[PDB]
């Protein structure tokens, strides 16, 4: 560790703790910078030499975290919990938490190499047909989205899960043991306990379950309606009206968003076509247009534009040269208050437009809290950060807004059009809920030891069937590691944040619409050009993690807890309509033939 980056001396009392805290933050910026920079170089240009530089950069950050971590515990361990300043207790609480830096050197290197290898495996895996091979993004993504051929979709689903999942498994086991070993020395029973403590709610798991119970009837009804629509296209052989849906027929590799099958489920096809992708293609929209249009929504609210550094630095398309990259969208803060970037392999579609807004939301957060102490540059909780861009995307997807931006010529205000719109949004928002809830339930069980390696896939599919009511379209066994085929698992980044954001964003939407002075139905609200709504959103963004998230929420929304009510209110019309339709069609809500799997196509796997 470079001498400048090492800690000096401070008094062993609260007043000393304040100075320790101030100096820690000054040094940390450079170490965060070189780390993030080394990660960028690798993720935008995957090579062994860049991977090695990233591993070296991570080692340095562990050195840093060790020096300052041990210093905080040297001075403050028996006394920091009774400190009078609660904002101090949060940083000294953090700095005394070493994480992987608790590992001896050889295991640090093993830990860093594992993250590097798992990430490379997920992002360079391919499905080969003969000579040629498909990558996840764009090739397999476009197949899952626009093929309606049962066999083709199955070849893509099976291919990807095998390519990514199988080689990840032995590495994921080693990672889990090293991860737990590290956080066990910080006082947590396991890494999962550490991840949960970010929400600082002693009753987090029960609060989540009580939320899910309110939402589950909305999913069951969406599920049944959709299952019926599929049965009409695929037939009685491949779809069971009383069983789970095959996991490859919902438009998405993880069946996590159902937006791509909108055309099969749209109840009133004679109204305006709310999927706007084909108009985007016809008009010749490119990535740059999508980002500029996103930016302009932000600036309409009197929030910040993207700085020159973002446009010069960002990667907005998959590289055309001979270069491999991590294609999973991501937003980047370099912790120097100047450099902020998005890395997205942007495709020209309506959902990608929402994703552009999603990522730009992360950046806008960075732009607003950049003058705060580096430790306070986070969301109020991780769910806040994930909700910002989605909030705006709610206004952007409205037919009234799509008209303003030239993507929809008709603009009708009738109950059939509302049901079309609300159903489309449910395919994106309601269909995600079960998946968003289950990923970290799986991962928490793995970290606790409840799910050992011999049950990784057993317990994944139990949860997948339990919550989503889907089944794998081919037989799986414990050699498969289907969880590993989802980005966030091998990239070791938590998921519960997405479930929290899909609820929170409707709470934000309701409050910003009210502040904008908007009076009609909540699902028709567009906050475009509302400076008042902007000022309110800005207060949350500039606060960072300096105050408890319960208080930040209260000031914005009037409530100090997560609440499903605004989401229910938003969807109320289609919730009532879907119930009615399923009764009238004699549907069964749920999948009581839980053991059912579809047969293989006759010529599997040829074509
Ligand atoms: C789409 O249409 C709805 C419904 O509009 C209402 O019913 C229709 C059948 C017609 O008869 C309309 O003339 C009638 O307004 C619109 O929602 C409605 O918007 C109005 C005005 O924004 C709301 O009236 C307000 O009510 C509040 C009290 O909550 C008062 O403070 C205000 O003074 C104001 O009068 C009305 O509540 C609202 N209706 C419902 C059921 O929520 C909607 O605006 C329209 N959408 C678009 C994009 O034009
Ligand atoms: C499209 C979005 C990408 P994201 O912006 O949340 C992406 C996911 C990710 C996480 C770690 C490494 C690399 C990427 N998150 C980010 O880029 C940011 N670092 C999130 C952030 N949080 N605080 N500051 N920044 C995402 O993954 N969405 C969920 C719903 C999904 N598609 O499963
Ligand atoms: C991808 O990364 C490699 C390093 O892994 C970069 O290659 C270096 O480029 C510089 C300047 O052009 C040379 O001086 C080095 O000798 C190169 N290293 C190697 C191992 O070849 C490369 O520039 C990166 N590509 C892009 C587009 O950024
Ligand atoms: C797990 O399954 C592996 C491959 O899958 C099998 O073959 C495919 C083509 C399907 O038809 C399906 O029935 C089978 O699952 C096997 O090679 C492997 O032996 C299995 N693993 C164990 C431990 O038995
Ligand atoms: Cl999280
Ligand atoms: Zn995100």
């Amino acid at each position: 560790l470079d001498p400048g980056l090492q800690p000096g001396q401070f008094s062993a009392d609260e007043a000393g703790a304040q100075l320790f805290a101030q100096s820690y933050q000054s040094s940390a910026e450079q170490v965060l910078f070189q780390s993030v920079a080394a990660s960028w170089a690798h993720d935008t240009n995957i090579t062994a030499e860049n991977a090695r530089r990233q591993e070296e950069a991570a080692l340095l950050s562990q050195e840093f975290a060790e020096a300052w971590g041990q210093k905080a515990k040297e001075l403050y361990e028996p006394i920091w919990q009774q400190f009078t300043d609660p904002q101090l207790r949060r940083i000294i609480g953090a700095v005394r938490t070493l994480g992987s830096a608790n590992l001896p050197l050889a295991k640090r290197q093993q830990y860093n190499a594992l993250l590097s290898q798992m990430s490379r495996i997920y992002s360079t895996a391919k499905v080969c047909l003969t000579a040629t091979c498909w990558s996840l993004d764009p090739d397999l993504t476009n197949i899952l989205a626009s093929s309606r051929s049962y066999a083709m979709l199955l070849f893509a689903w099976e291919g990807w899960h095998n390519a990514a999942g199988i080689p990840l498994k032995p590495l994921y086991e080693d990672f889990t043991a090293l991860s737990n070993e590290a956080y066990k020395q910080d006082g947590f029973t396991d890494t999962g306990a550490y991840w949960r403590s970010w929400y600082n709610s002693p009753t987090f798991e029960d609060d989540l379950e009580h939320l899910y119970q309110q939402l589950e009837p909305l999913y069951l009804n969406l599920h049944a309606f959709v299952r019926r629509a599929l049965h009409r296209r695929y037939g009685d052989r491949y779809i069971n009206l009383r069983g789970p849906i095959p996991a490859h027929l919902l438009g998405d590799m993880w069946a996590q968003s159902w937006e791509n099958i909108y055309d099969m489920v749209v109840p009133f096809p004679d109204k305006p076509n709310l999927d706007v992708t084909s108009t985007m293609l016809q008009q010749g929209w490119q990535a740059t247009h999508m980002f500029r249009v996103a930016e302009e929504f932000f600036t309409s609210l009197e929030l910040s534009p993207m700085p020159p550094e973002f446009w010069e630095g960002s990667m907005l398309e998959k590289p055309a040269d001979g270069r491999e990259v991590v294609c999973h969208a991501s937003a980047w803060d370099f912790y120097n208050r100047k450099d902020f970037r998005i890395k997205q392999c942007t495709r020209v579609t309506m959902d990608q437009l929402s994703t552009v807004h999603h990522e730009m939301g992360h950046i806008q957060y960075y732009l607003q809290y950049k003058d705060l102490p580096v430790s306070l540059r986070r969301g109020a909780n991780p769910g806040f950060h994930e909700a910002i861009g989605d909030v705006l995307a709610l206004s952007v997807s409205t037919p009234e807004h799509l008209h303003k931006i030239g993507l929809l010529d008709r603009v009708t205000n009738d109950t059939e059009s509302d049901i079309n719109y609300l159903l489309k949004m449910a395919l994106e928002k309601i269909a995600f809920l079960p998946f968003g809830y289950l990923v970290d339930q799986w991962r928490w069980g793995v970290f606790s030891g409840r799910t050992p390696p011999s049950r990784y896939n057993f317990d994944w599919w139990y949860l997948r069937t339990k919550y989503q009511g889907i089944c794998p379209p081919v037989t799986r066994n414990e050699t498969h590691f289907d969880a590993g085929a989802k980005f966030h698992v091998p990239n070791v980044t938590p998921y519960i944040r997405y479930f929290v954001s899909f609820v929170l964003q409707f709470q934000f939407h309701e409050a910003l619409c009210k502040e904008a002075g908007y009076e009609g139905p909540l699902h028709q609200c567009d906050i475009y050009r509302s400076t008042k709504a902007g000022a309110k959103l800005r207060k949350v963004l500039r606060a960072g993690s300096s105050r408890p998230w319960q208080e930040v929420l209260k000031d914005m929304v009037g409530l100090d807890a997560l609440d499903a009510q605004p989401l229910l209110k938003y969807f109320q019309l289609v919730t009532q309509w879907l119930q009615e339709q399923n009764q009238q069609n004699g549907e069964v809500l749920g999948w009581p033939e839980y053991q059912w799997h579809p047969p293989l196509p006759d010529n599997y796997p040829e074509g």
